């Protein structure tokens, strides 16, 4: 009962060429493209990629492989793959995609009586996804994901996606688990483009991407924050305490100094201010302003003492009351 | 007394089909399998992933291989693996697997007269584990490990394990050796997951992983403990010595501001507080409260020194007391 | 209809010796290249390397590919690649090239009637880009991108760009995206090396590269700038205040002092001083210069205080004055 | 002349199977296996991995291959290697082991009249030594290198090292050249392992590595050293000088502080203390406990000035004295 | 005119056997050699490897190659090297080696009427270069290059560089390209070495390495130095400003103390001084020195006020002295 199922593929490949697709100079072969995002990988911020592992499948008719018997399909593995035509299905944005051999090359297909032919293969694509982190770390990022064919036109393989928008894509609940984004949904689309070698179909799919922050509040915000507040305690200290007032104002200083390199060092070196230097930028004024106060109070502290009083008792209330003013109209502006 | 082997060999290849699996249109493959790792790699929490290093094993029936000779079994090796059908078993959650080549491909193919064949493969799976890092350091982890036949579904091809799960899996006593966690136990199962490709047999085997404390207390909790005992040291200084003072004050403000940022760079840049975040926290508070102390003290040290010289007689005895009693309830809160 | 195409093919492949390149004994092969640039990848300056992303398509004429048919034009993919000859073009300068596999080998191959030839490749190219960082940031870079045919000289095989220069070179508009350089255009050449083995036609392609500041702005410009700022503070304090104004001499001048050792860990390890070493090497002669002036008018404050109070009034004029024109000496000389 | 050879090579390989070990159900084929350690590579303390690239030579009779001719062997390379069996030789305890390929695939074979086989092979193995860091940097290390058949077990294949030990294993002159350690001496061994797979005969191969002192010194202990009398400068400054002797405490425990978190940087994050550890803590309590005098001391110092004036007198004999007490009993005890 | 190299090519591998050297059982194959480094890689120190690029030529005699044509040479590429004999050539100390495969694998293979054979091939070679970093950074370093056949004895195969030294191997002007290192120049020789599979000639190519100082200058000397210098200035300050001097020795102690961990960082971890470490180690003692000076003074600055006064006055001209007359001899001292 088992030999019927050899001739069957024997007389398939009998005089099958797997250099020529099916239809040609016929129709034009009409390719259906499912996506089961298995992991969402790790997003480089640094070098603008995103790493995705898939279940990418194709199905297609082959007039060529229709068959006769007791079981209306054939499930198979990689090793009839070569034997017939396959799409030269391939990532424009993919920099570097590898495939998975291990135990077995994954691969599988399956072929139906009336010549229809699915073709799954897993992949982990390291796609490019440019970003604007001028609104960082308050920035939405949007990582899309082209394919089509490279060697066959429009004219000759066209590609669908199955079924609807949801149907065609699907990612996986434990997949999609990201260190510092969220994955808010995806869509897909399709285009035309218009190259020296002609038109080909892209198909798309866009990764909605929100940051999640509170890594950067406990690594860099807080540390600014409360910087700035030990500043100010400098206001409450006596004038002629000279020593005492010089140690705050040059240790916070130096101490945002050093916070606004440490924090761009994890950060891509993008040649722009985004959302986080200004409020550092910011914090770093208080700061810098606390000490000119003092500065401004000790050199008037002999001439006219009832005024340097005066400033040194307004500062305690004033810069409280800008700082955290500030961060309002920061938070609201970008939280909006 | 060779050459009757070399016949064997041959007659089985004979009008043998490597693309059929044994009993297909007849009845379900039952595939057998057992696992011995010969050592548990690094887990890295940064990548969320685990490498693994494995003997994996599989055995099922061919009665196509059926053979009579005096030697009732056949050991081999990899030759004869790709002339015959083997399971397309791959690693669902196995980002990057490959295998070991040298000095020979390590694969091993014995075959018996009643059909049945044993194949085992050494491999080095690097698998995905997904951490919920909320109690980190006093944290468990279970990795699991999931595997099944890619192309042919549950109502093709079985996985089941053979014998209890004592012997299904075997770890190593030295392969079991991690600088940051005991592996406690381990654990399998079985289960059928349904997909737009059939249903098929996950095969899972859970790791069950203990963190190893020790390395952050020299690392980070010491640091911040000694830290804030050097804070209290200036409450037993004069209130006059405005420079000294100040200078416990800030140093020590800063290092615990430093040693929250040199804690994190080691520690996933996860977007929610862990127990040792908090742990710093308080500390950071008890350091900064001590400050503010000094400053409220040397604020009224004039206008009503009496009350002055109590709050700071006061805070020598408060701060340590509330310091040790935050410690009792932290540890034992976690180690319990 | 089509096995038609199967015998153009067969006919093709019938007598025909992929080992002798076309007009062998008989003219000289011409090829033409195209290039077109997916993404100009990273610019590593410590590796003097960059990686490039293109689509190179070559062009030739093949007499022995001629042949009659219904289509004029004979799509296919990377099967038949091997089986004809083609140019063993290589890249001169690339360190390490690799194709891309995944999901179909990305080559396509198309035949004309009179038997002209087109063979597109996808690249990966990481070439060595030598650059002179002695304007660094203010440096233009030229990185270059020679291939040519390896075994082949200039008297059996030639290449030449096809069209114009623009036509030749195309780069895509979102390709071009680098942190820290603008790709201000292209530009190629061809040129005859001679070499032991004959001589050889080689094609460059040359992308300019201006360096984009303002990463180095926000990370070492505007620190030094803030620092000596900072140290200036010092001259509005008293005489009398010797621990305050040594606090800002000794924090300054070696804030300075790791701020060097910190910018120059990204900069490559290039032993000569760039146009940003200068300006840390001034700035660290300003702070530096201010601890000076104040060790001076300490120690002259008794014997003739006349003179100290002038010195350090005039100080608060001269430095601020002297630090300004320096930078716009500096920013101009480089700025133009 | 040269026709002659081609025929024997004929003659061996007509009728012979490389799937079938020599000897196969007549006897039990010996392999005896020689190995010259070319360069004993990089120890990863990290990772707990070496690296070692040998000459990995096997030798085996096999009577398949006897042969008359004029010569009495026959040099060969790898093209001949495939054709006839080989051991299956991998490594137990190696992690990821690759061969080289350029310019040709090293591999030699050479065969006698007799049927005797040599077969050598250059290897590049990545191997796993576990190390106990308990007297880290006084710490010896054992890295073993098991290695035995796969499919093969103890009755069909048995490994025998060849002559003594010595000229077993070789390790070339400037081969054995670590940064951190010393090679002191290599010794073999064999042994049978019982597995569900059968009893397999495991050739071991341990290195004796003895780490060299030196680099830590000039890192961790100088730096600690120094720092240590940097504090009991203190001692001999006035009581009356709080703020100077506040910041040499202050600053040297922070100095250790930083010190203790940067040497464990480098060394692999083990959940247990070193030998350094305890050498670092106690250079961490002498600073400590310095701070702690001078507190102690400057609290008293109105109410019982001659005390205080007699501690800090003594304190500037104990602490010189205990901490080179301390160094004498700890170098003493570590190395020895 | 094309189909009779067609004829010649197979008439040549009619009855050839690739298996056997040329001149088997007659003479010594002698193989003349020729290299042409494209480019010299990076020298890692910490790893102690070396990569180069090389046009890596081989010239040697077949007889059973000769033809006779109307042309007199016959280029071609990869596709026929395989189908002839080529020598097992290995580097001996090349640790990791790899080719280059895009576009097309970069070997040529050119034949003469007589049997002459050229084959070149193009390479990467990552080898090793032990380095003794005595005088570092005033340290040369003669990395060489080793390579022979890995399995044909001196006595089957010999290789000689063809022509004088200065033709055998050459170097591109722009290849010549190292960021810490100037490339001197080049010398070549043989040797013999005797092992237990016989002798094998040994063809080395050694490269002078000057490695160039001025990073360092720039990164450890002169903030070395400047430290120095900034400790020095304390003499000039008064005695009562306790505080002002101890800020100054305290802070420079402490900054020397980083540059040690800091320099060494970049450095290979060797367990011995470097001429750099004593550099830094009598920087060190200077500052130290000058802590213990104003130590000392305040010590006796009561009891004996004159002889404080002329200690400080006589340090402000010895100090400065004994630290330029280090200088001039080290200096001299290496640079020598
Ligand atoms: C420079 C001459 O062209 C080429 O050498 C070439 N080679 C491939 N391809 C091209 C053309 N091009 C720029 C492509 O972006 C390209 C896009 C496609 N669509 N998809 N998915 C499919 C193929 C494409
Ligand atoms: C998108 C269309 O499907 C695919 O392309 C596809 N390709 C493979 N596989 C699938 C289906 N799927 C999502 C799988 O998770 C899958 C699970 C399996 N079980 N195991 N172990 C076995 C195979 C599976
Ligand atoms: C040392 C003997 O030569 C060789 O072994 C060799 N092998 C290849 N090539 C050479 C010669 N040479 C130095 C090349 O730079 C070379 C340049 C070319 N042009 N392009 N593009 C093409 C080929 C070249
Ligand atoms: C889980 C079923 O077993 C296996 O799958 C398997 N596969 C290989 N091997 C085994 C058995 N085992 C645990 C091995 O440690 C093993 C050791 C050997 N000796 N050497 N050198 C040789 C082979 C071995
Ligand atoms: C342990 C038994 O030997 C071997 O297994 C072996 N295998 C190769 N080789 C050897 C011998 N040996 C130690 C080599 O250093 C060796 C050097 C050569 N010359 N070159 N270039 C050529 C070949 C060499
Ligand atoms: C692409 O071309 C096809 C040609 O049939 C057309 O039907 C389709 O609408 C085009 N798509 C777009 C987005 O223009
Ligand atoms: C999976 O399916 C098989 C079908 O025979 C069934 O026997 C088994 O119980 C199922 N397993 C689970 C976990 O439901
Ligand atoms: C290279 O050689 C060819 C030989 O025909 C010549 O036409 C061409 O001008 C040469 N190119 C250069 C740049 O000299
Ligand atoms: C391993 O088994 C063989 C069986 O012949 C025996 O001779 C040998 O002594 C055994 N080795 C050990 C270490 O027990
Ligand atoms: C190596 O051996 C050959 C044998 O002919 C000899 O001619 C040559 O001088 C030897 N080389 C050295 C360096 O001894």
């Amino acid at each position: 009962n088992i030999t019927i199922f050899t001739r069957i593929l024997d007389g398939l490949l009998d005089g099958y060429d797997n250099r020529l697709r099916p239809g040609l100079g016929e129709r034009i072969t009409q390719v259906r493209t499912d996506m089961y995002v298995n992991s969402f990988g790790p997003v480089s911020d640094t070098e603008m990629e995103y790493t995705i592992d898939i279940f990418f499948a194709q199905t297609w008719k082959d007039e060529r492989l229709r068959f006769k018997g007791p079981m209306q399909r054939l499930p198979l593995n990689n090793l009839l793959a070569s034997k017939i035509w396959t799409p030269d299905t391939f990532f424009h944005n993919g920099k570097k995609s590898f495939a998975h051999w291990m135990t077995t090359p994954n691969r599988m297909l399956r072929i139906w009586n009336d010549g229809r032919v699915l073709y799954t293969l897993r992949l982990t694509i390291s796609a490019e996804c440019p970003m604007d982190l001028e609104d960082f770390p308050m920035d939405e990022q949007n990582c899309p994901l082209k394919f089509g064919s490279y060697a066959y036109p429009n004219s000759e393989v066209v590609y669908v996606w199955t079924n609807g928008s949801t149907k065609s894509v699907v990612v996986a609940e434990d997949g999609s688990r990201l260190n510092q984004y969220h994955l808010m949904g995806q869509t897909v689309g399709t285009e035309n483009i218009s190259t020296s070698t002609g038109e080909y179909t892209i198909m798309t799919a866009h990764f909605h991407l929100k940051r999640k922050i509170g890594y950067f509040v406990i690594q860099t915000y807080l540390p600014c924050i409360m910087t700035v507040i030990l500043s100010q305690v400098s206001f409450w200290l006596n004038r002629e305490s000279v020593a005492a007032r010089t140690v705050f104002g040059v240790t916070t200083v130096l101490t945002m100094t050093t916070l606004s390199i440490s924090a761009r060092n994890s950060l891509p070196k993008v040649a722009y201010a985004t959302a986080m230097d200004w409020f550092i930028a910011v914090c770093y004024a208080f700061v810098f302003s606390a000490l000119l106060e003092f500065a401004f109070v000790n050199y008037i502290t002999k001439s006219q003492p009832a005024r340097a009083a005066k400033i040194d008792k307004m500062s305690r209330i004033v810069f409280p009351i800008l700082f955290g003013t500030f961060n309002l109209v920061y938070w609201a502006t970008y939280l909006n």
